């Protein structure tokens, strides 16, 4: 009966694409959304004279309104945590992309975050000041970026271990709850009652330890299509935990080799002949990569056009289908050979009456597992142990509307 503090998360993968919590900063409060990010570890927003900043659903962040704010200024051009000084202050600066960045400066303010059940945590944090946001961040609806990964020695201490460390009534756990629509974020452990009931192995937690110290990588092993795995090449692969993901990232070959079959899953018009007879017609010589399980590809080919599960391609040639029945579920190898099952109502995302494909190659050899991996399982940060934990589960769903204010 561990004690579990929960927070309301919002968002989805095809409006908001991502996943955003509500804090309180300074004195009086103003309350900020921001995108929870397992992928970052800062904290920041835009502040009252940005001159460059979107519009976002709160107000820049006014320091002049909050008396516990304090500017981090440069001491005869010396900054601390190796920043560097520019116009007088120590700089604030982040690449959303690989060579794009938000910048601004730094300052430090008094942080509160209180459950839904009204249990309240306070610190005072370093955090960022945006004065100059480009591309995305002109149009994201959420105010700024929430990043949950560790501290590291003479770094700035970031909000997970300040959490904790303030509030050493909790387990320094916690988890992420996505579902279609919002979700949950809990600290202090995961919630058993959200686990979904070789069935009993199911329902219990599988633990990955962390590959990197401070950043939350796991390995992957290999990734199952129809019994065959897809990268068997590759005998291990980091992967980032990455909430703030909106897809889950793969290698480019094993992203191939996939899209291959889900090309063929994916019937425009059930009634073209050409069409369904070219699917039908092929065997498992047709394939490059013969699959082991082919009488399993040949019953989801089958179910998807017996009950015309019709399949339409959007921008960039993703897939979406009509209904999640008859895809195939994916399976990623982990440590001692476990198969963890990756479903179609986690790997395919919800947009307008459609369940559309959300997996992409990686860019510069950054795989992740996103979004489209955390839908519907409760991914369980143990960061004292240094371990992440799966397990199928329902997932607290809150529509935006449901938002206070
Ligand atoms: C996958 N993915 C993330 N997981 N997160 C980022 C992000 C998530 C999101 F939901 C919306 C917009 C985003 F920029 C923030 N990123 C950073 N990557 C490394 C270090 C710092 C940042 C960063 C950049 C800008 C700010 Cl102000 C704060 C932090 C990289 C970017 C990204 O692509
Ligand atoms: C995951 O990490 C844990 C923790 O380091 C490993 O368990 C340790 O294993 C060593 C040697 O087997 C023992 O001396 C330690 O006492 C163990 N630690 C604990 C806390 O039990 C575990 O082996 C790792 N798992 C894999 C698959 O490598
Ligand atoms: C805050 O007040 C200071 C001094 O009164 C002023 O220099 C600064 O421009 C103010 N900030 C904003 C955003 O108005
Ligand atoms: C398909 O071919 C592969 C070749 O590696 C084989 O392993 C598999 O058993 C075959 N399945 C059939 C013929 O149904």
């Amino acid at each position: 009966k561990d004690l579990l503090y929960k927070y309301k998360l919002y968002g989805d993968i095809d409006e908001y694409a991502y996943y955003f919590l509500d804090i309180d900063i300074g004195t009086p409060e103003q309350r900020i959304s921001l995108i929870l990010d397992t992928g970052s570890s800062s904290l920041s927003f835009p502040c009252a004279g940005c001159k460059n900043c979107g519009v976002h659903m709160e107000n820049p962040f006014n320091l002049n309104n909050s008396k516990t704010s304090s500017i981090l200024y440069c001491e005869n051009e010396e900054c601390p945590f190796k920043l560097n000084c520019v116009k007088g202050k120590c700089e604030y600066m982040q690449s959303y992309c690989e060579g794009s960045q938000i910048s601004g400066f730094y300052f430090s303010d008094v942080v509160s975050v209180v459950s839904y059940n009204n249990e309240r945590v306070t610190f005072r944090k370093l955090m960022g000041c945006h004065m100059h946001e480009e591309s995305l961040f002109l149009y994201q609806q959420a105010t700024g970026v929430l990043g949950m990964s560790l501290s590291k020695p003479q770094g700035i201490p970031t909000f997970v271990n300040l959490l904790f460390d303030n509030a050493p009534q909790l387990k320094q756990v916690f988890t992420i709850c996505i579902s279609e629509n919002g979700g949950e974020l809990i600290a202090g452990g995961y919630d058993p009652a959200y686990i979904v009931r070789a069935l009993r192995e199911a329902e219990k937690v599988v633990w990955e330890n962390v590959t990197r110290k401070y950043y939350y990588y796991i390995k992957v092993r290999g990734l199952d299509m129809f019994g065959t795995n897809m990268m068997s090449s590759s005998k291990g692969l980091e992967m980032l935990v990455d909430s703030g993901s909106t897809f889950t990232h793969i290698p480019e070959d094993l992203y191939n080799k996939l899209n291959y079959f889900f090309d063929i899953l994916c019937i425009q018009d059930m009634n073209n002949a050409y069409d369904v007879n070219k699917r039908l017609k092929m065997t498992n010589e047709s394939f490059n990569n013969p699959l082991v399980q082919f009488d399993d590809f040949r019953k989801s080919l089958k179910s998807i056009i017996a009950k015309e599960n019709m399949c339409v391609k959007i921008v960039d040639g993703v897939q979406c289908w009509k209904y999640l029945e008859g895809l195939p579920d994916l399976f990623v190898t982990l440590s001692n050979n476990y198969k963890m099952k990756w479903q179609p109502h986690s790997y395919l995302y919800k947009k307008e009456s459609f369940w559309c494909k959300g997996i992409e190659k990686q860019v510069n050899n950054k795989p992740i597992l996103g979004l489209t991996f955390f839908k519907n399982r409760q991914v369980i940060f143990d960061i004292q142990k240094n371990r992440i934990g799966f397990v199928d589960a329902n997932c607290p769903s809150h529509p935006t509307h449901t938002r206070p204010r």
